[PDB]
């Protein structure tokens, strides 16, 4: 229709993005002021209404989009669904789920990612890089589970605060992996009772730090290449051959042209 | 034979892998529940039998493989030998070795690596990357030994808990390398007695952190390329020229084709 | 003019650079000696005059440059403007700004960067690499703000020293991100009152360490390539195609020449 | 001569290298046993003689080399000079230098690097990578000096143990850069007296961690490429074009051959 044609161009305008961005920043700034308990009852009521104002502008924004794109058209984008859920959850009447409350209204500032395209790209590259490190992430999960069971059996009776159960052991092994007081706080005290405890903890540190670095480098290198590759697909409109494919086949492509040159030289030398 | 033909296809089926995977997870989950000492005698006896059930399924699995592939055929794979040793050790009657016990039945969860091919590849790439960092690993071992001897001679009489002997010094130098309370916990106290101790510990930290990072980056970069190269060899069936060789000879290959072009141009300009 | 021709060649001479370098080192060395409060009143007065001498040589240096290049010519370089501001601020009479004093005369040693070209290049590569990581830096800023608001609401009433307000929470979240006593000092004490606090802090650590590593790797890789690319532009005088462009179009360029070879082969086989 | 022909081939034999390697390990193992103060006077005298035996074998080894290569020929290699100095210093009668003693006989184990070629290559690549990071290393040195002077002036009167003088401040800034108790141990106590101290320490941490990572990544990436490039020069005998040069000129080389193809196509289409 005509009403669903200008609205899309209003939605796609730089100023509309900037207006929404300004309202996200504003909502975020009022939620930060609401952390101050010394504020007067009138100041709290004022900011709570600016929060209500900000939220209503997001209901108008999402409705404008659902109409101008359609239910199937809007929910076709993962970013729009995320934007929908962020706003729709604020109007959820006693939602049934394992948690505590929804005071986490500050997760509305996470919309700065979906609304700013330079930031949307960064998060997109990182998210697209996750499936590819699933195996490394699972190997790290296996090492933690094996280690947690071993630590609970070995040290739980003598160190119940740190290794009393599986939960306690996963928490202190995560601390050990982060190298946080691993020796002065955990292993030297454990070695006073179990002198060969270093046989367990030093290999655990060696293995988990390498794996977590592997996981992190893997995510970073992939996210960087995916982003670069997507920017090129956006600029030209043509599909970008991933760099790994270009590098894997560089040898094959060079020898083929070397051979095609030699046969063109053979037909040339004898004419 | 006919009996050693369908069994191989049963062994190679996705559902058989999934059945074994489910039994590994199950065994791992019952071993984790067995860390809880508050459980009733009947609950402990129940889970211990589910452990026996899981173990028997692995004996049937390995036997099925040894028959369908042969002794020489099965033990030709490093992964199958690993799978054999994991299961066979659970039936080892008082094995003679320097240790304590075999309560580490949880190392059976490490079979998730050998049974899941996406995880088998990750560990394979990492293991194939180790011989190549042997020299860096040995340099780190030399620096630790020299440092341990120096620290024992310099500080062992005044700081016996940390440097009293070689073992004690290797342990606290490893802690120092991990930057764990290196200054507030070790070096500021040591400097109160030996004021120039920083001349020993600051260069030691500078050298070992660079070397350990070198070792780790070396493993990660190699494991990533080896995996990528093996996936390409698996996809096409052709041997993949390692990227280092492609990069080292990129210059040579380009100038050769440049020259072959210039000589083809020379025969063309004068015909 | 003739007076603004030899001065430029004096300014561009290796010995003039070395003379200025020697005066920066000298000024830096006297400012370091002036940190010693045990010095006699005559020794303090002596060094304070060597500081005055060093400062005057920089006024002569900058004036020499402004004359030999012109106001528009001198201030056309970001490095010269930096050099101008460093020297000009020492003669600022009670400048109006939010601070405390200008005792930070030691920021004059930062001129070793602008005066030594090998060091000017390093800092240049790093500075040119910053706009490109602005989105990652902003994502990290968003995560910190959301987390600070959450931590203030959740823990500020029970842990006011660490989370009492927004400022306090940003400071302890930065400490948590650096892994400094995150568990023994902050989270184990917080968990004694709020047992599921690990649900907040472990994901926060996981997310911020990956993002800060991403930010850092991004800066390092870019600064390294920018420097390499600028050295090549300086050596040849020709514009250097950035490596990302060379890599993105490597596939396209190889298939195009492959096709141009095949069509040259087609005209050759049938002549 | 004939006597200086077979000795060189004896010196270059795998077994001679292995004999020297075995004597280095042996000397290192006896020096490690000599750290144990509980040993009997006869055991100490025994090991001290095995040290004398090991040292004499190195005097015979070096003399054998100086004769078989010549004074100019032997001292032409940096590795041989290092090997000469390690052995010659053990016979230095009260050498005049600023130190304490030469009990550091364990630095003789550092010969395992010069004697094992796979380890000699690793250290060689690392040493050749140092001149290239000199500017980054100097930038880090400048930041530390500026920071040390600032910290001494700002905090030395109120925190004399940590910032009382320049030496004290460089030591605690190095600790701060390593993130070792930077907040719970240094900055939270400093902020109790100087509440805006975080304005100094948080930027200092941000800047030095990025620079030290830059320095380290720079060394690692260069050492890896230098080693790879030297192995190729050793294998073929031909000079290896450094990868940076191959990558910088990849664009130029591809467009040149693209143009040479188009002109060969132009002469072909009209014959
Ligand atoms: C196209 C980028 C990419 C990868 C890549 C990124 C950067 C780069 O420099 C090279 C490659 C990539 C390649 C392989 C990969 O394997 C994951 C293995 N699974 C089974 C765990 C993951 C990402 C990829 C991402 C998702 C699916 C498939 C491929
Ligand atoms: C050596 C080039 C390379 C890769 C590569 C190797 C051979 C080849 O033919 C093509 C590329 C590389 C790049 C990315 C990569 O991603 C997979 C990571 N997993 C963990 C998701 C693997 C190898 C690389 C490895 C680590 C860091 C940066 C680059
Ligand atoms: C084929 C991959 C590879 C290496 C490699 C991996 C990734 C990459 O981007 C480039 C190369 C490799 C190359 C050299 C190397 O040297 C080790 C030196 N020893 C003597 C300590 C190790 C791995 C390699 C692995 C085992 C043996 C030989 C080579
Ligand atoms: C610069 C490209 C490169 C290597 C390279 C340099 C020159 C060349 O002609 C070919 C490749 C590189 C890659 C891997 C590598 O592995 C050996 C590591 N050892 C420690 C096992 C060495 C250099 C590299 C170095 C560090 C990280 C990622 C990539
Ligand atoms: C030319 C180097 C470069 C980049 C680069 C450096 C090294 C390298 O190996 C590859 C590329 C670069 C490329 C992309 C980039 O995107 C930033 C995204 N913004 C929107 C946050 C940044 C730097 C760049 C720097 C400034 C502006 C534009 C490009
Ligand atoms: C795999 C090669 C690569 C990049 C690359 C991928 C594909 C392509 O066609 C060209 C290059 C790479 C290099 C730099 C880069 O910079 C942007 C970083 N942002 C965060 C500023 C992105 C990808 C790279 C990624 C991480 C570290 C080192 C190298
Ligand atoms: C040939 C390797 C190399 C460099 C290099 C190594 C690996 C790689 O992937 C690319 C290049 C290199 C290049 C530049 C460089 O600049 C140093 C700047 N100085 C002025 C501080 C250093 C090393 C180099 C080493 C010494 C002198 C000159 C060049
Ligand atoms: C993007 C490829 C690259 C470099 C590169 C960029 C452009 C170009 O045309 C050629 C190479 C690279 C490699 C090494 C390097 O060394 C200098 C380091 N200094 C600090 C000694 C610089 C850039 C690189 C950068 C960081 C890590 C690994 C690889
Ligand atoms: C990686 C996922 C790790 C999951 C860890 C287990 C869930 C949380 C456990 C926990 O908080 N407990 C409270 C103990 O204080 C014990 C539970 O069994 C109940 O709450
Ligand atoms: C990838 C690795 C992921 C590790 C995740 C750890 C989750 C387990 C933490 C948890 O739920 N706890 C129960 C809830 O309290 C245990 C910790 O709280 C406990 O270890 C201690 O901190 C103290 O409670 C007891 O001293
Ligand atoms: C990198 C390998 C490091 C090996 C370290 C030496 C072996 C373990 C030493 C040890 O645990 N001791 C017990 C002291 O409590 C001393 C021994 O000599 C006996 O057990
Ligand atoms: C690559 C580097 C590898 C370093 C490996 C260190 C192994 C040595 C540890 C060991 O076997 N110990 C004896 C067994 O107790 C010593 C430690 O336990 C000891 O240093 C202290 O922790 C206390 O026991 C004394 O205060
Ligand atoms: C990333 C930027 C972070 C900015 C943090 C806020 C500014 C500094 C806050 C501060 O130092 N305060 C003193 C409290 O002692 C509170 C202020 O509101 C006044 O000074
Ligand atoms: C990218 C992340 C950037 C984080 C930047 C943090 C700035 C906030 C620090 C600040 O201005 N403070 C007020 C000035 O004191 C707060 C800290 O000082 C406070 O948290 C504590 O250290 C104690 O003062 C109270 O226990
Ligand atoms: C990066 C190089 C850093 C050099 C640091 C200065 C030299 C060592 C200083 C020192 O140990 N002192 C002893 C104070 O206890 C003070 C001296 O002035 C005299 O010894
Ligand atoms: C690239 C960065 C390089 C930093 C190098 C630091 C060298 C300075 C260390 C030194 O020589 N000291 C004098 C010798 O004692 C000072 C330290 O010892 C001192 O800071 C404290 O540790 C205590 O002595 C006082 O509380
Ligand atoms: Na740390
Ligand atoms: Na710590
Ligand atoms: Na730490």
């Amino acid at each position: 229709s005509h009403m669903s044609r200008k609205i899309r161009d209003l939605i796609e305008s730089k100023r509309f993005q900037n207006v929404i961005t300004a309202i996200i920043v504003l909502n975020g700034a009022v939620l930060g002021l609401l952390t101050d308990t010394t504020l007067s009852a009138s100041s709290q009521n004022l900011l709570e209404r600016v929060d209500q104002l900000c939220l209503t502008i997001f209901i108008v924004e999402i409705s404008l989009k659902i109409y101008a794109y359609g239910v199937r058209g809007f929910f076709r984008s993962g970013w729009n669904l995320f934007d929908f859920v962020i706003v729709a959850i604020a109007l959820m009447p006693a939602q049934g789920s394992l948690s505590v409350l929804r005071t986490f209204r500050i997760f509305r500032v996470m919309r700065l990612v979906s609304v700013i395209p330079t930031m949307r790209r960064v998060v997109q590259g990182m998210l697209l890089a996750l499936p590819g490190v699933g195996s490394v992430a699972a190997l790290l999960t296996v090492v933690f589970y094996i280690a947690a069971v071993m630590a609970t059996n070995l040290y739980g009776a003598t160190f119940p605060e740190w290794f009393g159960d599986l939960s306690k052991s996963l928490y202190t092994l995560f601390q050990v992996m982060t190298l946080e007081s691993w020796s002065m706080g955990i292993v030297r005290p454990v070695m006073n009772v179990h002198p060969n405890a270093w046989v367990f903890f030093i290999p655990f540190i060696m293995l988990t730090t390498l794996t977590v670095l592997n996981l992190f480098i893997g995510i970073i290198v992939d996210a960087m290449a995916i982003t670069k590759e997507q920017e090129e697909e956006a600029k030209t409109g043509h599909h970008q051959e991933p760099i790994s494919q270009t590098l894997l086949h560089l040898g094959d492509r060079l020898d083929r042209i070397e051979k095609q040159l030699a046969q063109n030289n053979e037909l040339l030398q004898r004419q």
